[PDB]
């Protein structure tokens, strides 16, 4: 079976949390990016099996994409903004790194990562 196992979204020996941060995260940051007409191709896991690249999960061994945020965020399955953020940096970086520029698919992430920026900007104190 070629795709591998989805990131977890819950874990019930991984402690809880909700802070004003996590929840401006799923209101606002995630929000807003997950209506953006280029938010598609992140909404779900990569499926390497359908999409016919074989090499996709030997080259990328962290993935994450904007579903599996969306489900941490509504599980509390985090406890502080800084995980959620690292998991936004490792979406955009695992884009950047497997396509090469210039490709649909890189110019989307760029619009969504230049609108996550912005948002991530105005952050509220804990
Ligand atoms: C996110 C990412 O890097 N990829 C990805 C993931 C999911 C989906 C999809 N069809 O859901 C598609 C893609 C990318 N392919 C693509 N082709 C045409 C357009 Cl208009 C947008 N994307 C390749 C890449 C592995």
């Amino acid at each position: 079976s070629m795709n591998p196992p989805p990131p977890e979204t819950s874990n019930p020996n991984k402690p809880k949390r909700q802070t004003n941060q996590l929840q401006y995260l799923l209101r606002v940051v995630l929000k807003t990016l997950w209506k953006h007409q280029f938010a598609w191709p992140f909404q779900q896991p990569v499926d390497a099996v359908k999409l016919n690249l074989p090499d996709y999960y030997k080259i990328i061994k962290t993935p994450m994409d904007m579903g599996t945020i969306k489900k941490r965020l509504e599980n509390n399955y985090y406890w502080n903004a800084q995980e959620c953020i690292q998991d936004f940096n490792t979406m955009f970086t695992n884009c950047y790194i497997y396509n090469k520029p210039g490709d649909d698919i890189v110019l989307m992430a760029e619009a969504l990562e230049k609108l996550f920026l912005q948002k991530i900007n105005e952050l509220p104190t804990e």
